[PDB]
């Protein structure tokens, strides 16, 4: 109960609520616990564990050594990233699960006339910027092989053995969203511009390009990976899906100083 | 006490204190919180209410009608300002005893050695500098107090003829122009000086010079003023007050989430 | 040792000369700025390049013009030992960012990060009079480019539309300007916000528009930088901080004092 | 030369510290004062006992007590070399005495006769509190005796038990000239208003008033006192003889760091 204590005087734990509740950083707390609270009882039981645990252990390969101080700089801990990631992944699978199901013919529709089908192309992933532009001024000389810039310059231990070759729709998570929309805008033999997306640094040439069906009926479970990407990145929908999960839970605000903080959503 | 409920359960107030005990602003609260709880034990009596109601003054009187919209963003109100403010002059009045009480007969000498009593000059301030060396060749020649008039861009000065009245601890006037000024001889001009968001010109026409005394109690408050001010704004010093207060207080951290914030003092 | 004054039947001495100045606060202080610069030019001279010290009394030279021989004197300097002074405080200086540099704990990173607001681009419109500043300030309730292009007296920004960039560590805006600006929505438009009548400057008179707001990230490695500038120039301008490093470095050179009377000087380093 | 700072593997000797410290203003100060004592030592110094010296040392120390050798170190100086300035100060003096005699002329006699009022025997009542003298100044004007007034009411020592009794004429300086200007505008056992002095207040009544004489060679003594007196307290005067007395030595400036500090009086 108590905190802290000194000469003559104690500051306890309730003291140290009364004070803290009007921070808007410890507002955020109470509205995220509250976010997690409400999704845990309706998705949690449907989300596995391992999808979590998974991406914690993701995050601590790309970190390393540097995790431990970087979470304690923040204010967190372990649990405490693990249960913001799972809040994260319990409102992802209930924008996935309202959205699968209020998947329309007119929405497959709208979906189709903007899909690409498989598209061959050589991708050189690169770390410095420098190193970059001075691949790409090599991928535009007279006869410049591709292929071996590939092979001596790329990051990317999967493509790099194949000269950089990869095969991906619209609807591939195995390479960026800025990385694919160049690699459509190009004509064939085209090479891209130098893409962004710590960050990696990408230049793509187009090899292949394949023909587009008539026939929707065969691309469906692509569209729907398409479809629900987007969904998961309109803010718009993700900020209602709380809304409503939050309404559905029916949440009373006791304490009047957290009152403002949940008006977005109630 | 609970904070919020829902469908079959409730986030507690302890539940929500063990979440927010992490969080960074939050450590700043109890901290705060632990500094005004002993400041005011030791200090309270000594300081007189009508100050911190000068500086809530000055304060409502900086931000205007933006005052409640700033305190909202800091998660305040005025009285918990008042508050704040109120910590801020205890901590002050405990820096100034301690910079009192340091005070040893060198620093009086040091700051005697490198203080200058009142002059008075007059002084054209200029934003260009090929305009300041046009006036300056009118000037070296001349009535300096007309030239003030017309051509100065210091609007305080500007009116009475440049007139103007400093010691070396003055901060009205840059130190550039303070030591071209004791340098010169009475009704010399100095040549133009640049002070250095934006640099300015200046010409000085020295009026008057006090010769300086033998005897260090003639400027015994001025120097001290210069002594104790310097210590005031110190935040090693300040930090190492705040610590040595806080160890006489002999406080225990109960709750190992704090220990690390209060390892800097105790 | 020469004679310094000679009289019909008399001389004085450069040693009596010494046994009386000696006693002397300003050649007291004298001797101990000379041995500040022995001691930290053994340490950081090699470090220090000349080019830089060449920049400083050059600059100097500048913004006194003619007045710098007269000033050097009352200074108690010569340009040979003022250019001395100046390398000697930038030995210290360099010094000091050093013990800084390395006395950074993550409380301090932690502490920076949480008060810290990131980059914030705004217009802003400076004004003279506070009549003049409610007028524009019901006007702007609009082109804010347009009414800071004809009104604002911050002849720096009035030419980019009023616009800036800044943080909260920036000294290039006032502390209640910042703040006003933090607390706005985007598009969001101030009350007048004052900086109060003092001493060096007349009382301004600001209108604040929020044009972009970065949203704080949670990672501290992308704001390290900037925090490990604040917390440095912080410490770099604490007297009692530098004047610790000044006598630690003392302590660290085993300085005998040899003349009893400069003994009380060296007292508050050793 | 000596040693004066050594620390691993290198020395400050006392040369290096001279030719540093021979630009500093101060210490070209305490060069000129050297001349200007051992100038005024050889011509004068035998006219002048060191008793003289001795009985106002005894005078100060008495006065600051054992913080007397704090005062001096606060005025960056020790007992000797005090003691050596009180000594010049009081040679200075008697040189400029023996040129004042010597220029004595009837025109000066008449303008000090004409400013001059002879001996007037008057009762102050020195009082340190405004309020606490208006009310004494209406127990006087009523019937009282004002010898009691001022033994049990003023705070000046001397006078307190002599029944605030003082006689002095124009030139004596053991009363206040606001005193003394008032004590010679009021009638023959007339009561003065509260006199401000700056801050004590004191009440005046005259007891006794001399009738100034019509023939100089009544006052020649006095009068000669008071042109001597107003000559030691002219500045420009007092410089002048200096000046004059450092020409006569022959002195050459040795080092062209002190040529100007001694060419404001050579
Ligand atoms: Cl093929
Ligand atoms: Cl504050
Ligand atoms: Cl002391
Ligand atoms: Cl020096
Ligand atoms: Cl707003
Ligand atoms: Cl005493």
């Amino acid at each position: 109960a108590d905190l802290i204590s000194m000469k003559g005087d104690v500051i306890t734990e309730h003291q140290f609520y009364e004070q803290v509740k009007n921070n808007p950083s410890a507002q955020q707390v109470l509205l995220n616990m509250t976010i997690q609270k409400v999704f845990e009882k309706q998705y949690g039981s449907e989300l596995d564990d391992k999808e979590v645990d998974d991406t914690i252990a993701e995050e601590k390969k790309q970190y390393g050594e540097n995790y431990q101080r970087v979470l304690s700089q923040a204010g967190m801990t372990l649990e405490t990233r693990k249960a913001q990631i799972r809040t994260s992944k319990l409102v992802e699978l209930a924008v996935k699960k309202v959205a699968e199901a209020e998947l329309t013919d007119e929405a497959y529709k709208k979906a189709f006339d903007e899909y690409t089908p498989d598209v061959t192309a050589q991708i050189i992933r690169l770390n410095n910027e420098d190193k970059a532009k001075e691949v790409l001024e090599k991928a535009k000389a007279e006869g410049a092989d591709f292929a071996q810039l590939a092979k001596d310059n790329s990051t990317d231990e999967k493509t790099k053995e194949n000269g950089g070759e990869i095969t991906f729709d619209s609807a591939s998570t195995e390479v960026p969203e800025q990385v694919k929309k160049a690699a459509f805008a190009l004509d064939v033999d085209g090479v891209s511009d130098v893409i962004t997306a710590s960050s990696q640094y990408y230049i793509v040439k187009l090899t292949k390009k394949t023909e587009k069906s008539s026939n929707i009926d065969d691309y469906k479970e692509k569209l729907k990976t398409v479809i629900l990407t987007q969904k998961q990145n309109d803010s718009t929908f993700v900020q209602s899906i709380i809304g409503k999960e939050l309404q559905a839970a029916n949440i009373k605000v006791k304490d009047q100083a957290f009152q403002n903080i949940f008006t977005q959503y109630i």
